[PDB]
């Protein structure tokens, strides 16, 4: 039984580098087309695995060559893939991504095989969810599956960590079942209606989430670090500062590393610094899973930048 | 020796429907992802092959699965692929097409393997250009290859048809070598500096091209048909009235069908009307080569509309 179970998406990222971002009327010319392993589910699982978590992944891939191959690749990163299902007659999920020279990115996804991860589909994985200490999920798979999983985790002393990405509204039945939520600035506002722009508004958004029954709130603020709130008490924990090559998967890397830090008994503020270091390194590198650093690299970073 | 040679681009069109225009930041949920074979060169060669032209294609594709596979597919279409190069360590050209529900689309294109279609690259194809009756080209590959091909054809008495798409300015050196040019309204403006408001200005645009040495000018006018000018004699030839849902391959279909009609000894005006029918069928269908009709379909359409 893995101490960490990640449930979420797997995508093939179809990525182009762009000078700027498209305007409705003109054709943008890109370069360096690459197909890169991605998906928020897989990114966070690979981040946790590389941070040396005891990690099992619950997901759906397609029966295309990409899907078969990437499921095998997860094993090489030490992920337990018992719960990664191959979906007949379905492509693996995709993302079309454009990354500018500033590191900014635009991402559009299509569910494909990810749509198959329903509540029914995770019936054989309910045991793994129970025996785990932490369950980490995002919002790139069907809501019914995410809800069932969170419900099952609460009957079995499993911490539920939700990265509510990409942004969408969520039912109270789910939020009350989440022990720690990690929205970004956009997602915090979608979830609460409270735009986050400063300390007081950060704390408003967080309080709104606390009222929804979520004990720990972490609002990620890009290069500004994060806003950590623990039932009413908020504070900014700054990140590390680096030149951005590509921020795709920065958030995923942060989440996978954070849960790993927590699992490995680092106090919450320490696990956040640890997660900041992993995420900062990933910001300096291109592509989703290709940017995710190893534990050794994260330690070296922390040794340098204390 | 093929009577028709097409020289031009090959793209994999990656198409996604999205709710809003893609912006940097939050990931957008899309839907209905498809990879459709595309590129102006391939679309025109496929159009001609489907209309049963005796056609060879000169192009560069990648050594990805898409490029390997499409070259084989072209063969099944009836296209001579001797001049189709697979470029090592290089993906096929791609167009990332994001079709927003809100009306305006986002398009990002990367040349990839298309950039390898240079003046030097087509050296082994010069014999086929000399031996053809018509050479059909567009502007989605490097100008040096286009120019080399046009010069070779000129000294061989091969008719050169240039579809000047996507729009860009062209040197007198290239235009002098063109026998028939098929700009749309936007392209006619880019080439001449003359904006096409009506018939009089369409003729203005046409005579600007005649003055660059082009005997026949066809300005396509969307739903308004075509402005034909032969050595200074202009007229409007209307198209067909249909429910247009996707004009993505309309100009490509028109050009492929036009030259095939000409190769069949249809009088020019008649070939233009025949090509209107082919293009009309295409605008009622979705995607690049997926919209391109066969000769049998065009005949049924014409029978039904007579
Ligand atoms: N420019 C940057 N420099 C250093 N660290 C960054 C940078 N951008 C993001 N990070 C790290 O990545 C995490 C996620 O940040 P963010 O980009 O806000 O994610 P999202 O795009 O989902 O909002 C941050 O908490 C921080 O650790
Ligand atoms: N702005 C654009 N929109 C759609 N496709 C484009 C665009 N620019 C280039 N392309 C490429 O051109 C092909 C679209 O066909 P196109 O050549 O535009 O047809 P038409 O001859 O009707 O203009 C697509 O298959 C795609 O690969
Ligand atoms: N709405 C339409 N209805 C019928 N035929 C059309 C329509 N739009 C384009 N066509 C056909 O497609 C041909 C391509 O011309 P045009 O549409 O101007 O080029 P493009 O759309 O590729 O820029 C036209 O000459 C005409 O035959
Ligand atoms: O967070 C980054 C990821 O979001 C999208 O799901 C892409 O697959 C990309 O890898
Ligand atoms: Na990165
Ligand atoms: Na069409």
């Amino acid at each position: 039984m893995n101490k960490l179970v990640v449930l979420g998406s797997v995508n093939a990222d179809h990525v182009l580098q762009v000078p700027s971002f498209p305007r409705p009327g003109e054709t943008l010319h890109g370069r360096n087309y690459q197909v890169i392993p991605g998906g928020k589910g897989a990114n966070q699982a690979v981040a946790a695995a590389r941070m040396q978590a005891d990690v099992g992944f619950i997901a759906c891939v397609g029966d295309d060559s990409f899907g078969i191959n990437i499921r095998e690749s997860f094993k090489l990163d030490g992920i337990n893939t018992a719960g990664v299902k191959l979906q007949p007659n379905c492509p693996t999920g995709i993302a079309m991504i454009q990354v500018s020279d500033s590191g900014e990115n635009s991402i559009c996804i299509s569910a494909e095989a990810n749509a198959k991860l329903t509540a029914a589909a995770i019936e054989p994985d309910l045991a793994a969810i129970r025996d785990a200490r932490y369950l980490l999920m995002q919002l790139e798979t069907p809501l019914d599956g995410i809800l069932k999983a969170a419900q099952e985790a609460k009957t079995a002393k499993t911490n539920v960590i939700l990265n509510p990405a990409p942004a969408r509204e969520l039912p109270d039945e789910l939020l009350k079942c989440v022990d720690l939520i990690t929205p970004n600035e956009t997602e915090a506002e979608v979830l609460t209606g409270i735009t986050v722009y400063d300390d007081s508004s950060a704390q408003q958004a967080a309080d709104a989430l606390h009222c929804k029954g979520i004990e720990i709130v972490i609002i990620t603020l890009g290069s500004k670090g994060v806003w950590l709130s623990q039932n009413g008490r908020g504070q900014r924990i700054p990140g590390f500062v680096v030149k951005a090559t590509d921020t795709t998967a920065a958030g995923d890397t942060f989440n996978g590393a954070l849960v790993t830090g927590l699992l490995q008994e680092m106090p919450l503020e320490s696990a956040i610094k640890f997660a900041h270091a992993a995420a900062a390194i990933s910001v300096t590198r291109f592509g989703a899973q290709t940017s995710i650093p190893t534990r050794a690299e994260v330690e070296a970073f922390l040794a340098e930048h204390s």
